[PDB]
């Protein structure tokens, strides 16, 4: 269908290839992708910029965009503010791009409440003790820390069955077919992000 693209959402339990997808995506379709620039109370660090990393503002001007439209995903820690602000998603589709976001399960229950309407997709590992076994076969985990990664990931794996939560759902059964449902479902947005056919 030819018209202009929608912003994406991703999501699913840890990991589960998620990230990798992402990487072959945003190197394959080279800057047709691009992620919403957050917005925070923070100083920039050498090699940032404002509008390049985060959107650097006053903590006046972050609540004044709460009282705006950022309050569905404001976030508060160590004495600094962090959201994204609804002009941080239309920044990127300015530029004639793909506005990419990617969330946990409770960050999309989050935009379908709002007025936002991406596409929703969500990524899961092949079975819950697959995942288990990818966690315990790195150094930098611990038996503490999995109990707790495990039990987030059993509810993640519950959510990601729900028909209102996601348009698409796929499975890690291999990093290359997640890869090929992942741009067969982006798919039309692709066409039309590179505007060309039907």
């Amino acid at each position: 269908h030819m018209s202009g693209p929608r912003p994406v959402v991703l999501s699913g339990p840890s990991g589960a290839g998620k990230s990798t997808l992402l990487k072959r995506l945003l190197q394959e379709h080279s800057g047709i992708f691009g992620f919403s620039v957050s917005h925070t109370t923070r100083n920039p660090r050498p090699g940032e910029e404002n509008g390049k990393d985060y959107y650097f503002v006053t903590r006046e001007v972050m609540q004044r965009d709460i009282a705006a439209g950022d309050f569905i995903e404001h976030a508060e820690f160590s004495g600094n503010l962090y959201g994204t602000s609804k002009v941080a998603v239309q920044a990127v589709q300015a530029m004639n791009r793909i506005c990419v976001l990617d969330v946990d399960l409770q960050g999309v229950r989050n935009i379908k409440a709002t007025d936002l309407r991406p596409i929703y997709i969500s990524v899961q590992p092949p079975s819950l003790h697959v995942l288990e076994q990818r966690l315990r076969q790195r150094n930098t985990e611990t038996e503490e820390s999995l109990v707790k990664r495990l039990a987030a990931a059993q509810a993640d794996m519950e959510s990601s069955k729900e028909p209102g939560l996601f348009d698409v759902v796929i499975i890690n059964d291999s990093l290359d077919q997640a890869y090929a449902e992942l741009k067969e479902a982006l798919s039309e947005e692709i066409k039309k992000a590179q505007r060309t056919g039907a």
